[PDB]
C-alpha cells in the first residue's frame, strides 16, 4: 500500500471525513471500522456516537499531516465515498478508534483486508479493558 497526502476540509462523523485529495474535495469512509453514528437514519444518536465523532475530529483537526492509504480492493462505495485508512501524523485513525473502544471492526469489504488482523488485535484489547462501547 502507498500513503498519499491529503488536506482536511471537514470531519463529518466518527467514520467519515471530507478531505482534499489530489486537488479535489472528496468524502472518505474509514475502512474496516463501524462507529456509533450521530447521523443515522433511525436511532438518531447512538451511544458513544458523539464520543467517536469528537475523537475522530480531534485527531484530524490537530494533525500537521494527513495521509490517505487505499487498500487493494474496491476504492469507492456505492455512495461515492473513498474507502481508505487515514493517518494523522503517522498514526492510523482507524486503529486508534478501535483501540480506544470507540468502534468495532467491520466485516471485510470487497478485497479490502490488509489491516484486518492489526485492527482485530486492537479490538480484542479494547474489549479486555472494557473500554467505552465494551463497558
Amino acid at each position: 500500500l502507498h500513503k498519499e497526502p491529503a488536506t482536511l476540509i471537514k470531519a463529518i462523523d466518527g467514520d467519515t471525513v471530507k478531505l482534499m485529495y489530489k486537488g479535489q474535495p472528496m468524502t472518505f469512509r474509514l475502512l474496516l471500522v463501524d462507529t456509533p453514528e450521530t447521523k443515522h437514519p433511525k436511532k438518531g444518536v447512538e451511544k458513544y456516537g458523539p464520543e467517536a465523532s469528537a475523537f475522530t475530529k480531534k485527531m484530524v483537526e490537530n494533525a500537521k499531516k494527513i495521509e490517505v492509504e487505499f487498500d487493494k480492493g474496491q476504492r469507492t462505495d456505492k455512495y461515492g465515498r473513498g474507502l481508505a485508512y487515514i493517518y494523522a501524523d503517522g498514526k492510523m485513525v482507524n486503529e486508534a478508534l478501535v483501540r480506544q473502544g470507540l468502534a468495532k471492526v467491520a466485516y471485510v469489504y470487497k478485497g479490502n483486508n490488509t489491516h484486518e488482523q492489526l485492527l482485530r488485535k486492537a479490538e480484542a484489547q479494547a474489549k479486555k479493558e472494557k473500554l467505552n462501547i465494551w463497558s
